[PDB]
């Protein structure tokens, strides 16, 4: 009997935020799935939202699938390059397109980020029912600033732009909050389904992405929890990750890098507003979890949960960006926020606040990894992941087997009994997956879907990484790194701390060869 699929994606969720991944945040629904299922510690996305999402729905690399760089950063020197179209292109077929022709009902509620135009929406790319925020982010409550020439570029590119199927929405309902609206819509779609056939349900939240906003009654639950700051938090998370066996007891955490003032150097007002941002974030995660519970509990009561392959992942590392630090997100973002929002302590988290938590809170969640979102180090690309499907033998454990987002499409086609069509689909040439199906591994037949010779590449925002087995080389340009290849043995040094470039030039050499083939195979510019 063919399984259902429930693929749930958090937006900028960090590695140890969820209870079953070492966190203090209340996530009882996700915990129950994770502990019963398989937690992954070596599962990888890309370093940003739309690249990852392009891969998750294709089984190939973002440079092929249309998100060679993020759309919001395309220049005229890249526009025209194949795979840099700025949206999911027609050089790929998506997973829902393939399941839909094989009898699955394809259902989505959440953030898309794969295209703004009609012919690029979920309805156009294989979803029969969809309720979607098309851009990368937006106000969770739908409160919009004035849009004119003087509006910061980062706000202009994040309107609350929603579609349902083919209808671009004029207005949002009363009481709209993103995670609740997504929960509501996917539950509706599930209740209205044809019960004699399986479904592919896609639940990409916009939480916990900035602006950090959540229901006050949930924020209140975290009052005072983060008063000790982000370095005290990082220590609690590291200890708990070791206690749970998610990281080995000897692991050396990468040092925290930040241009901001450390907690103890902050004035009391500043501290209070930063802790409140973290209390808000925690509420965002809890309320996402609560909506997940609504979906999952419905399926359970229907007797469908055990027949549903449930995959949860974040889409990249925790978000450490200072949005004020990027002039191109302006002109003056902070002044505009100061004149149009209220970020006073007591308003933070509500519709007319606009905050992000910054590098220090972000690195508490990525530890022991190096850095955070938009870096090709482990901090930006190693994300929490779980699989709950009791029809698979490998459940109840923590697995450190290498995996990536590109493995999802081939795994789900496999379970559906559906063959990838090859190099041609709907009269056009298409790419075949670069990932590998997880079926043998999760069946207990092999110990991993990949091996010591597997080669995987990353490149975005000028950064690079190239990995074979557990050897990884990384390239961070100025001002963020030495603008040279650094080499790491991930099996001994997960924090990417000890550069082996000089002591293992032969291994670096080979990885640089692999990197050239990566660029060549996928069209990296
Ligand atoms: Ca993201």
């Amino acid at each position: 009997k063919r399984p259902n699929f429930l693929v749930i994606v958090a937006d900028d969720l960090g590695f140890s935020d969820i209870g079953a991944f070492g966190g203090e945040i209340a996530t009882p629904n996700l915990d129950a799935l994770a502990i019963a299922g398989l937690r992954l510690t070596d599962f990888h996305t890309t370093s940003a939202a739309s690249p990852t999402r392009s891969m998750l729905l294709t089984g190939t690399d973002h440079h092929i699938a249309g998100l060679g760089t993020v759309a919001e950063a395309l220049t005229p020197e890249l526009e025209g390059k194949p795979g840099y179209e700025g949206h999911l292109n027609e050089r790929v077929v998506a997973l829902p397109e393939l399941l839909r022709e094989a009898g699955y009902q394809t259902l989505m509620a959440g953030k898309w980020h794969l295209g703004l135009k009609p012919e690029q929406t979920p309805h156009a790319r294989g979803f029969e029912r969809s309720f979607s925020l098309l851009p990368g982010a937006a106000n969770h409550y739908g409160f919009e600033p004035p849009y004119d020439e003087s509006t910061p570029r980062i706000l202009k590119g994040t309107p609350a732009l929603y579609v349902e199927d083919e209808r671009y929405l004029d207005t949002l309902p009363e009481g709209f909050y993103s995670s609740d609206a997504f929960g509501d819509k996917l539950l509706q779609y599930l209740k209205e389904r044809d019960q004699s056939r399986p479904f592919f349900a896609y639940l990409p939240f916009s939480a916990p992405h900035w602006p950090l906003q959540a229901p006050r009654e949930i924020v209140e639950k975290y009052r005072g929890r983060y008063d000790a700051g982000p370095e005290a938090l990082r220590q609690e998370r590291l200890a708990r990750l070791k206690e749970l066996g998610l990281v080995e007891a000897d692991v050396e955490a990468h040092p925290v890098l930040a241009l901001t003032r450390e907690w103890e150097a902050l004035e009391d007002e500043e501290r209070a507003k930063s802790a409140r941002a973290m209390e808000v974030y925690a509420a965002m995660v809890e309320r996402m979890d609560w909506n997940i519970g609504r979906v999952v509990d419905y399926l359970r009561r229907q007797g469908e949960l055990d027949n549903t392959f449930v995959l949860f992942m974040s889409d990249n590392g925790a978000e450490g960006a200072l949005l004020e630090a990027f002039p191109k997100f302006g002109p003056d973002l902070l002044d505009f926020l100061d004149r149009h929002y209220d970020n006073s302590l007591e308003n933070i988290g509500s519709a007319n606040s606009y905050v992000w938590y910054g590098p220090r809170w972000a690195q508490a969640a990525t530890a022991p990894s190096r850095l955070y979102k938009a870096f090709t180090t482990q901090g930006g690309i190693r994300v929490p992941a779980l699989v709950r499907y009791p029809r698979l033998s490998r459940q109840g454990a923590i697995s450190h087997a290498f995996a990536t987002v590109m493995d999802v499409t081939p795994t789900l086609l496999d379970l559906a009994g559906v063959r990838h069509p090859g190099k041609r689909w709907r009269g056009r040439e298409i790419a075949e997956p670069r990932g590998r199906s997880w079926l043998g591994w999760l069946s207990g037949e092999t110990e991993a879907a990949h091996d010591e010779n597997t080669v995987t590449g990353w490149g975005l925002f000028g950064m690079r990484a190239i990995r074979q087995g557990d050897w990884k080389a990384v390239y961070l340009p100025a001002p963020v790194g030495p603008a040279t290849w650094q080499l790491y043995d991930l099996a001994r040094d997960p924090g990417e701390i000890h550069d082996l470039a000089d002591s293992q030039p032969g291994k670096l050499a080979e990885l640089i060869e692999h990197w050239k083939r990566y660029v060549s195979d996928t069209g990296v510019v």
